[PDB]
């Protein structure tokens, strides 16, 4: 085992320089674990994955719509921790109520688990394959239907990737056991839909295009984005061919009212189609949201674990199956099963105390109706003006995410459009400009990066068009996109990419893989590098993986497939000169040391002798300059006038010619042998 | 398995909760190593061992008496150090320089490097055996004599034991390469220094009576400690068979024209007989002394390197040698050669800085005229006022040291008369009281233990008797020693004193060992249980015995029986449950770690 | 309260930045307070000094001449702490013994107490006036002549001054309390010595001539400072008209022998003059020569209080008059006052554990007769040196401080000569340069100050001139001397001294301020800036000046009588933007605080 | 007052208070807590450099309470004892 080795490397780092993943809140996790439930022995109770199975999506979406009752999604594995925990969430973690899950939730519409920041994340921060965690957690649910969130076109990243790679993404996500994937565009600009969906739709899944929600459908005076808007929108997309609609309120914006308008007219145009609302609770008025679009009759609802709960995450799972519960809409979930769901991700969140919104964040906030800012970025970008800087400099990012918001011509604002909005609004308060003159200016001004390639429609066309008088001089001379990006964008090789993993990383490369890399190229290699130096780390437990071991702590870990390893830490030495600490183990009851780099310790006048240039003759203060600073020497001439105490020295040169540059000038202390002249 | 594994568990006990050993003032072993110069490979040159050996002591005392020029005694292996550095210097650091000193100093009458209380603390503070010590170095220096100093009736120590175990004492000394044998009393008590003399002399070696010397024999109104005392006590124990007479001054009492007026008379008296002196600087007038007795005809004189000389010390070695170049009384020993001794030196002193006596004391006193206290006692009763009170306590102290005295008999006071007065000193300090106060309570007091045991005969008769005034008051009818405490005590049995030893200790017991018991029971019983738990450590140098290893240096151990040990200390744990600490360690490469308890677990 | 405002605003700078004065040994003032002996109220013994102002210097010198028995001057005011504690001892701890010396005291032949390096370092170091130093002690102390040592041309500085400033120099000082002037030239310059002497003779006090005393003048071999070289030169000075003939032995060459050589033709060339031998106990053999000066009839010899000799000072007093008793040369000092001022300057001494060089040095060293360092000297390199980059391997620094000596013409090495020795060596140190690499690569390099000045002739000729290869390729057109550096040096404008320093160091100034200024043109402009800043400090505790005040612990400070402050100190604050620190006092139970720098972290 | 860092001794300095003079062990529990000291009498002893102290006593009156047990370690002014 040259990976046991590999193991100790890596605890050894976390316990000689911190937390190795940027820590946010200087917080460590929970001195205690998780409590999973007792579960079943058996096969787990057939879920709405077995109708998939045997009647194809056409099929499910009929058994969906057929179901009298409300069906949930639970989205505490990606949504709810999105939110809350900067997707922080490893696979460990999630494995552990997997059998749980399977066993106790065999009635949800579906779960996600899968896309969005995960993609990322997963290897970005927690070091770990997002293809081996849907795996592994489709290896343990294999009952319950998985849900990903799809960016359309931006797929799992940030703008628009060449059409192949799209479609590629889908097939080989289904074939590791994604059923159904909801599609997005962050404008809800159509052509970029029709992409996703027949990227997903020809792969198999589930389609379930997603409407992105703005504006109050309620309010009659807000005609940009009316119920006409909305209705108009999905009239397409039921063309277009979707199997469940989706209403994606991701800065949580919908209410009673506005739902009970949308759902009951959404139901009208469209009999029997399945309806999946989605909603965040950042105003407070989510789970009442839900109950309205329960009773205007949608089929399914979003929540989360109740501990995962409330603020800019879901609402929560308990409130919605109990609040109906003795009603047509029942649910029909026990309740102590949803205790004790949450009560392990009580002790799971525990965990990540490190990247707790809840830190800075004790509330929702109604102003979510004012700024509109996505439960996400909401709560990633309050963090940053609380922890970073302190307190009310949030208050002009919020004044200008608005102002920028309208800059930009009134936007649907998720991602990527939402981290447009938050790049221009953080761009007009790092430098103090106010909207109308930030628009006078625009001219010469350099902007974001973000903010230039989306007016030039790298990311499409928004409903309304390009706020004119603005768009033409910030561009002036810069290529647009007409039309879907994805159309001109040349399709991006995946086999002349596989030669390169294949040089870089390696023969042991699969085809997973292949599409990371085209995902993200950096975040990849900065990845695979990673666990080529540490190897697989996503078997650690979290406190062990973010934290390190604990002095003298006797603990035991399992590395994929390979026997149980008792470990104990010892004890760290102090520095040796290359800036290294000696880390001692006892290992299987036998002792064992590393060599560990110490980062805080990595980051810790001229003598010349055999040569033409002049060294200083003894250590002293310098109180005379004589020779101008590049001038001619004589044959034993006085150039400088050193003195310690009660010494003095005239320094003297045979050495004639001209001079280069003078060193020092006047006053503090010099060496035995410092720099003074060069004569040539 | 246990060898190194019993010195890593040494040095990490150290490391960990520091030395094991008293240390007196608060400072760390000097960082930079001692300079031992270069010597010659091969034989030494002739010396005095090949005089002794083939001609005899009265053959080798002929020969003294007839070298012209002045002879001279090193002092720095025992009586130096004893004095200066409280007698720690070590078996390790005297064997650095004792090939050098073999083959530059084989002029040297002798070379005292035993007795005194070299053999008690050895094996107290040093856990070093005292033979061990003799042997390696008359391994290393066959030419020069060696020579010891002898409590008389007591051999090594304070108190007077059976006679065989003295008479056998010396037997052994001898057979382990001990020539010349310094013998005194601190009462001058002449039946004490026969049983000395006989002890030694019998046992082959060279036996020289030493004189104890107080008072001024120039100052004629002192009657007591008057010239007319010494002679006559020098009569008779020349009468008696001396090889070589010594004058030993212990606390450097002994002025220049006191001097020439003893030993001009010790000359006048006996024109042949060899003449040794000995004396402490504490006044500061030690080299004129020792030239004012050179002048009036002495053979032999003491001295320590420079740099272990001075103050409670010997006279300066080079003091000597260059104040008589040019003069009849040349010593004929080249100053280089002293040069460099005094400078090993220099460097052996620096790791026994916890030691130090100029902690406290910054030079010589010249109120030894006044007080009387012998060099070595000086430095330790100076040091226990300044280092713990605040300065002037030592003033009270030895103002009634001073009636102590004459409260007593008005004494000679050497070791142990002088632990006696001294006692009786720090007694009248705890309770505010007078010479004239303490002998009018006398009655009752109940004086320590020593004075009691002095004033009953446990170490002899002193010259003018007990004060009677006194003494009986303290006593209320105890047993008092009769004649010469020696006859009147039965033989301790050798023969089962060792099979005592053995049950516990073992097969390894060397008949050395067993003398060592027999003098010190307590003291050789902790020396064996430690040197059980850490091994042998007289092979280690004196930095990493008294503070061991630092962290990260490689270092090499002169580890007897022909195996070397290459050690790195890494690093100490923190504590854990059973309030020990884990000390990691690189031993020949390898990775190895053992637990030491920290005491602070002892500590709450 | 401006006046304290400015002692508080210095005891909290001490408080934050440790001691203002480089500190050498990282050590402590000791806690304990130094012993007074009680003195009876009223005038003094009459003293020589009574002698000499009613009879003038030619009457002091005969009246010392016919004093039969041996006569002393105590050197702990100068010499002895030059030597041992860097010239650090402050005017207060002189001032408190000044009384007992004053009462018990009056033979003294004088007592020195100026001159020397205690001027530089009271200025540069103490920032205290040596003028203050000498009237204040004089006050105290009516009836012992003082004696100082004047550097001849030198001064009390390290070149050569124009012939007005020396001879202002002696007249003030006359009239401030100096009555013996001790001169010498560093190179045993005859014209020097003269101008001196002169000088001294018009201020109209004893003049002393010394002969500086290098060799062994009872080795034959040694034909460079021959028996006759000296006798040739006190011809000279006898007629050029000195009082005393002084030999001042500055590195502690004299042997017993060579003192009974030189002495003897001398007393036997010169009966009526009065021979003043001044020695250091380096070597160890002080005490012995100086006895041998006595015997063939010196007239007064150097001693030191017992706590502040041997080594590197002067031979113990306490011996002298010991070793003396019951002699034609007693001293007939009684020994219980012996004691008394030693144990005093024992308290005394450990105020200055800082500057102690028994820290590196414990003991003397006979190695003196080869690297021939001065007393002074040869504590001011390992312990000192600290300056220009510490010790490091100190034997090769002497090796080639005797090589300097051979290297500029083998020298007589006093003050300002063997700085210059010990400039040259030094200097062959950081440049690890040999003897061999300098002789021959001497063009092509650029020696010290003090060199280059030296050769060039600024302060003497040196007997039998410079090593000429050498000289002539270091100097290379820099222009020479011409023989008696005064004769052709112009003299220093000290009228337009005097208005400067009154536009410039504050108002009113003294006229013992401009000869200040004289020889130490801005060690005086440091010194006035000083107090300036933070008040006369001579009036406080030694303690207490050199580490600040112990926080929560009570004490007074009297700014001389007048008024009485009790002070407390009471905390200190954290940094703030600006750097500093506030400092918390009680101030006659008043709440009072200061502004302070705080050094270490001021560095941006 | 430091509550947080009362959790100790004490040195009870000026007034007619009974504290250590030298820095050692303490050996002796000789007189009662409420017990008549009339003239200079023993009450305590103390171990330091190879030494043992007497400490002492010129007061009148009786003792309040004995602060110091026995192998105790003993740092500056110190509570020895208490007298009125
Ligand atoms: C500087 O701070 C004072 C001078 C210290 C050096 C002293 S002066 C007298 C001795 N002679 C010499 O050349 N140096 C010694
Ligand atoms: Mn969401
Ligand atoms: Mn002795
Ligand atoms: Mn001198």
């Amino acid at each position: 085992q040259n990976r046991a080795q590999k193991l100790l490397h890596y605890l050894g780092h976390v316990m000689v320089n911190g937390p190795t993943t940027p820590i946010p809140v200087k917080a460590s996790p929970s001195p205690t674990d998780p409590v999973v439930p007792a579960v079943p022995i058996g096969p787990p109770p057939a879920g709405f994955r077995d109708i998939l199975l045997r009647e194809g999506p056409e099929g499910f979406a009929r058994a969906v719509r057929n179901h009298p009752g409300l069906l949930l999604m639970d989205t505490t594995f990606r949504d709810a921790h999105q939110s809350l925990l900067a997707t922080r969430v490893r696979t460990h973690d999630l494995k552990k109520i997997a059998p749980y899950v399977a066993h106790n939730f065999s009635k949800l519409f579906s779960m996600e688990n899968w896309g969005g920041a995960t993609f990322d994340v997963a290897m970005r921060f927690l070091y770990e394959c997002p293809w081996r965690r849907l795996q592994e957690l489709r290896e343990l649910i294999p009952n319950i239907p998985f849900q990903m969130l799809l960016r359309g076109a931006n797929a799992v990243g940030y703008t628009n990737y060449p059409d192949n790679v799209v479609f590629k993404f889908c097939e080989v996500a289904k074939e590791n056991g994604m059923d159904v994937f909801r599609v997005f565009d962050s404008l809800n600009y159509l052509p970029n839909m029709l992409l996703g969906m027949e990227a997903a739709g020809s792969a198999g899944g589930v389609v379930e295009a997603a409407i992105s929600y703005t504006g109050d459908v309620a309010d009659p005076s807000r005609t940009k984005y009316s119920l006409q808007y909305y209705m108009g929108l999905a009239e397409e997309l039921v063309r277009a061919g979707t199997h469940i609609l989706c209403i994606k309120d991701m800065a949580g914006l919908l209410k009673p009212t506005a739902c009970t308008m949308l759902v009951s007219s959404l139901r009208d145009r469209f009999p029997d189609l399945p309806l999946h609302i989605h909603t965040h609770d950042t105003s407070g008025a989510g789970v009442a949201a839900m109950l309205a679009c329960a009773q205007a009759g949608a089929d399914v609802v979003d929540v989360a674990a109740d501990s995962m709960s409330g603020m800019t995450s879901q609402p929560s799972m308990g409130a919605l199956v109990a609040c109906t519960r003795g009603t047509p809409l029942d649910t029909e979930v026990p309740m102590e099963r949803v205790f004790d769901y949450s009560e392990y991700w009580e002790g799971a969140r525990g965990l990540y105390a490190a990247f707790d919104c809840t830190a800075t964040m004790k509330s929702g906030n109604s102003d979510v109706y004012e700024n509109e800012i996505p439960g996400g970025q909401y709560t990633n970008l309050h963090f940053q003006a609380h922890s970073m800087g302190l307190g009310s400099k949030f208050k002009e990012v919020k004044k200008a995410y608005v102002e920028a918001n309208q800059m930009l011509g009134d936007l649907i604002k998720v991602t990527p459009s939402s981290k447009i909005v938050g790049d221009l609004a953080q761009f007009m308060v790092q430098n103090g400009l106010s909207r109308a003159e930030a628009e006078a200016q625009a001219e010469e001004l350099s902007f974001p990066r973000s903010v230039v390639e989306f007016l030039q429609g790298y990311i499409g066309v928004p409903h309304g068009g390009f706020p004119e008088p603005f768009r033409s001089k910030v561009l002036k001379d810069l290529p647009r996109v007409e039309g879907r990006p994805g159309a001109s964008l040349p399709p991006l090789d995946l086999q002349a990419l596989e030669k390169e993993l294949v040089d870089r990383h390696g023969e042991e490369v699969t085809p997973e893989d292949v599409l990371s890399a085209a995902m993200y190229p950096d975040v990849f290699a900065h990845f695979k590098d990673f666990t080529a130096t540490f190897g697989p780390l996503d078997s650690l437990n979290t406190r062990l993986f973010l934290q390190g071991p604990k002095i003298a702590e006797e603990f035991e870990v399992e590395l994929e497939r390979g026997k149980t390893l008792h470990i104990k830490a010892l004890a760290v030495s102090d520095l040796n000169r290359a800036g290294q600490r000696q880390v001692f183990f006892e290992l299987n009851g036998q002792l064992r040391s590393i060599l560990v780099k110490d980062t805080q310790a990595m980051k810790e006048k001229a003598l010349k002798d055999v040569k033409g240039q002049i060294g200083a003759p003894m250590p002293g203060k310098v109180i005379d300059i004589k020779v101008v600073a590049g001038a001619k020497v004589a044959k034993g001439q006085p150039l400088c006038v050193l003195s310690a105490m009660k010494m003095e020295t005239v320094v003297t040169s045979p050495m004639e010619g001209t001079v280069r540059k003078v060193h020092v000038t006047k006053d503090m202390t010099l060496e035995g042998d410092d720099l003074i002249l060069e004569i040539e």
